[PDB]
């Protein structure tokens, strides 16, 4: 967002955007990581990872399985914050 603020919206497209190599533009909230956004194996173990760090949250292995959108993961992380 402008100047530095940003949203737990904007922050998850960005780290997604920025682990699987698209656009933030085609990172919309309907995107499945595997089936839209061509994540592999690796792609989702990292992009955990990333949301992890940039959230300062743990995604516990059984609750990942079950992030299967950008939509998850945005509500996922504002639930680990509000």
């Amino acid at each position: 967002g402008p100047l530095g603020s940003s949203t737990i919206e904007e922050r998850v497209k960005k780290i997604v955007a920025e682990q699987l190599g698209v656009k933030e533009e085609e990172v919309t909230v309907e995107k499945s990581f595997v089936d839209d956004l061509g994540a592999d194996s690796l792609d989702t173990v990292e992009l955990v990872m990333a949301l992890e760090e940039e959230f300062e949250t743990e995604i516990p292995d059984e609750e990942a399985e079950k992030i299967t959108t950008v939509q998850a993961a945005i509500d996922y992380v504002k639930a680990h914050q509000a």
